[PDB]
């Protein structure tokens, strides 16, 4: 059964990344972007609850 | 029901002042500390879209 899929796609600053991961993370979240994109948001992931 | 709480032991450094505003979630915030205290962790939260 699908369930709820919300996606935003811009840059990493004015408060997206945060609020973004924040809203809607019950389980298995994904992430698909280039090397570099993927380990700003990873290290953002890091230095936040997730 | 209250969630969890934020201790802020540094004075704004070593980057766990964003965790500790982060890691929060519930709609209702009661800071209160010095002047520019306040103001600065307010505008820290506006920048992380809280």
């Amino acid at each position: 059964d699908m369930q709820n899929v919300i996606t935003l796609d811009t840059s990493f600053e004015d408060a997206k990344t945060q609020v973004q991961l924040k809203k809607i993370h019950s389980s298995v979240i994904l992430l698909y972007c280039s090397k570099d994109e993927a380990v700003l948001i990873l290290s953002e992931a890091r230095s936040l609850g997730l």
